């Protein structure tokens, strides 16, 4: 569906209780929280981050920071369960040398979304993004190089990866409002895992 892309349908179904097991280990130690865009407004997605470095706003802008500037302390350190799956799965999407250090954490309440966005905050846009999807599913709507790019949709349930690599790396990209919903794993949200090559 996007060039450079590789969906890995259910990929981490047998993975995900681990998963937010050390996703709530997370997230006691750096809290969920919504940020504040440069623009002024608060984020209806909640975040946290784990790995050497965190995406967070700050200074009226984005950056990775090694600290966590709600705790004053580093990240969490990447679970286990996160290193594993990550590396499984770029390995099968045929980037084996794919090393993340920083894992962004959103966890999406009923009505939560995404706008359209890139993600081209990292050094080196040659590295792929690893996604994980987990709980209540959602709508993905994804263009391409420009703002103005046609959108395509795509449903993305509990389970599913999906590796960004090449030209899908660099497409523009959200999540629509989250509807509302029961997963018995997550009860009534959903967590997205994307891991990057920060460093
Ligand atoms: O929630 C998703 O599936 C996309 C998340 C995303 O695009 C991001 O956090 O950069
Ligand atoms: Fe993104």
């Amino acid at each position: 569906l996007a060039a450079g892309a590789v969906i890995l349908r259910r990929f981490a179904f047998n993975a995900a209780e681990q998963l937010i097991r050390d996703i709530n280990d997370v997230a006691s130690q750096s809290p969920f929280r919504q940020m504040v865009t440069p623009g002024g407004y608060t984020m209806s997605v909640a975040m946290t981050n784990c790995g050497h470095l965190g995406w967070t706003t700050h200074r009226q802008g984005y950056l990775y920071s090694p600290i966590d500037p709600q705790t004053n302390k580093p990240w969490p350190a990447m679970p286990q369960s996160f290193h594993n799956l990550c590396q499984r799965a770029a390995t099968a999407a045929g980037y084996p040398d794919f090393q993340p250090d920083a894992c962004l954490i959103n966890r999406y309440a009923p009505g939560a979304k995404l706008s359209l966005h890139q993600d081209k905050d990292e050094p080196d846009l040659r590295a792929p993004i690893v996604s994980v999807s987990l709980g209540l599913p959602a709508i993905f709507q994804f263009g391409g190089l420009k703002r103005n790019d046609p959108l395509k949709r795509l449903l993305l349930e509990h389970g599913d990866v999906v590796v960004w690599g090449g030209e899908s790396r660099l497409f523009y990209h959200g999540i629509q409002p989250l509807k509302a919903g029961f997963h018995p794993l997550t009860i009534d949200c959903r967590y997205n895992l994307t891991f990057r090559q920060a460093g």
